């Protein structure tokens, strides 16, 4: 009558995840590798298993949510034949080729698998304003959609195991860059007489500004459509220059803008520099 | 009555600013070093002047929008005196010393001087959308506030001629290297068989979580508190390197990641694994410790 779910790895977010699925009303089994970050959770209802073994076989349907996929592939390789017969769901963040991978360890033991990808952070879980991705096949992503829904929304991604973590990578690229080029910035602010605090309601508004210019660059880019710029990359090898001198005045390291600056004058050599900033990627190629 | 405002410098964003100007019911005059330019601005009702100088001496108002201050300062050596008596905007993005010395430049020759950074692109200008900032007197700003707000929201910064730039720098920092993400980003997705128009509901999702991180991470920096992490350093220590092996496989340059990774790399090495991202940005020193 009430469906069983184990989490294995109970860090930040497999906390976030367990507790989602307690105040669901599932019966919840935690397992960690150091064991006594499940203690929180036990006070809150959940059930602890000794060992993946003993944890996946409390479960039709197991969530593994570790740093990687040596860290999953570690955790089945104890759970030895515990997945016969289950679902594995693994929501650990690596590539596309670990995803196909694992997939094959499950079904190789007779489980089934999903690969799952988290794009939100702990504070969202079991909310609306969660996302999780998934791939693998249609109809078990179906057959357990009503345990995973109060995560938050789901989006299956595609039959191909890995599917998942390829838009993973591509979107935690666009987030963890974009977190470098933040916390530089800072810095330089800093050595600038700009405290953060100050700084802040205008970078609200740099990030504003982002999904327009984004929307307009991939539909350049699907349209192969670079002219009639409204922002050139020879504006922007000029900009880039300045802060880099800034970033260098300032004692801060400047190799995002260094980089960054390769391929805008790589666009520029090319004799584009009259086009819109859209090409500049694709200078990223070697 | 009718304010007067010249504009210096026809690409996009002068244009953009032109025709904000003109719809507000302002007398423009432009100029550009390619004078061609000027023809569909004559048409919306601006005046057109043949030389810098000629522009400047038309208006009370002069705005110099153009690549950088190396072209501001050429621009003005060719307007000589035009500027006396007169106000003139930087609107041209560069160092906060340029800045400075532009600001010199322009008293050298009687005029006033405020420096300003665009903060938002030609579609948002006249509305508002857009966002300047200005550094240079308070009260030279207070007297042109009126016919600037036709442009958009409107920012003091501060009296120091550089500030501004000094904005501008961190804030075109975020938006260039969030830019090479994104860029980045569309070219691995793609040679994974994703096409952009795929990606994007889920990158607006991702720009949706950016503000509420960077205000944590603002606050973390400023209360240097690195603890009780949600998302670890050395989590992303190994994230980053997957990042780095797709870019690989896909034929694509991982130059930003691989300098990120070096500053996660050096913050696990300094005993900072277990802290939250906030501690990261500490490793991108080149300064003596
Ligand atoms: N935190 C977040 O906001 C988000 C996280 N994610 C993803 O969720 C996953 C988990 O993230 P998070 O909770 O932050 O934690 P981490 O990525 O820091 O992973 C820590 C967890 O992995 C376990 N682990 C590490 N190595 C091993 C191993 N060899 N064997 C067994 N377990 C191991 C740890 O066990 P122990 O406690 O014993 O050290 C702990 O449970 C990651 O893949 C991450 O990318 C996705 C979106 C957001
Ligand atoms: N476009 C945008 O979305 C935004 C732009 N900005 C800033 O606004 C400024 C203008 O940007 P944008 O319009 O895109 O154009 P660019 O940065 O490409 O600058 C082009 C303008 O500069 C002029 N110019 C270049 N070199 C010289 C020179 N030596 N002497 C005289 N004029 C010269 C060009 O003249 P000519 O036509 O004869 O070549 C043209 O008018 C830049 O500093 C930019 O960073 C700020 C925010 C957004
Ligand atoms: C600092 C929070 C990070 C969450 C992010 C979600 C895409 C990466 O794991
Ligand atoms: C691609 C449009 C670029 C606008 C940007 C505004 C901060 C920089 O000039």
């Amino acid at each position: 009558t009430t469906p069983t779910v184990t989490v294995l790895g109970l860090g930040p977010m497999g906390q976030a995840l367990s507790r989602a699925l307690l105040d669901a009303g599932h019966t919840v089994t935690v397992w960690n590798r150091t064991e006594s970050k499940a203690q929180a959770l036990r006070d809150r209802g959940a059930l602890s298993a000794p060992t993946p073994a003993a944890a996946i076989a409390a479960s039709d349907l197991a969530l593994v949510n570790v740093v990687d996929h040596d860290a999953v592939d570690a955790i089945l390789t104890a759970a030895g034949d515990a997945p016969a017969g289950r679902t594995v769901i693994g929501l650990s963040s690596d590539t596309p080729d670990r995803a196909r991978r694992t997939a094959k360890l499950v079904g190789n033991v007779g489980g089934r698998y999903l690969d799952g990808a988290i794009m939100t952070p702990i504070d969202t879980i079991g909310t609306r304003g969660a996302s999780i991705l998934f791939a693998g096949p249609q109809a078990l992503f179906d057959e357990h959609r009503g345990v995973l829904d109060t995560l938050g929304q789901l989006t299956w991604v595609g039959e191909d195991h890995g599917r998942a973590a390829a838009f993973d990578m591509a979107l935690l690229d666009l987030f963890w860059t974009s977190v470098g080029g933040f916390g530089h910035a800072l810095m330089v602010a800093r050595a600038n007489g700009i405290e953060p605090s100050e700084l802040m309601p205008h970078a609200h508004g740099i990030v504003g500004i982002l999904s327009p210019i984004f929307t307009e660059v991939a539909q350049r880019v699907e349209d192969d459509r670079h002219s009639d710029a409204s922002a050139s990359v020879s504006s922007v090898a000029s900009s880039v220059r300045h802060l880099i001198a800034a970033s260098r005045e300032a004692g801060v390291d400047a190799g995002l803008l260094e980089a960054f600056r390769g391929y805008v004058d790589a666009t520029v050599a090319a004799g584009h520099g009259d086009d819109e900033i859209s090409r500049i990627a694709s200078e990223m190629t070697t």
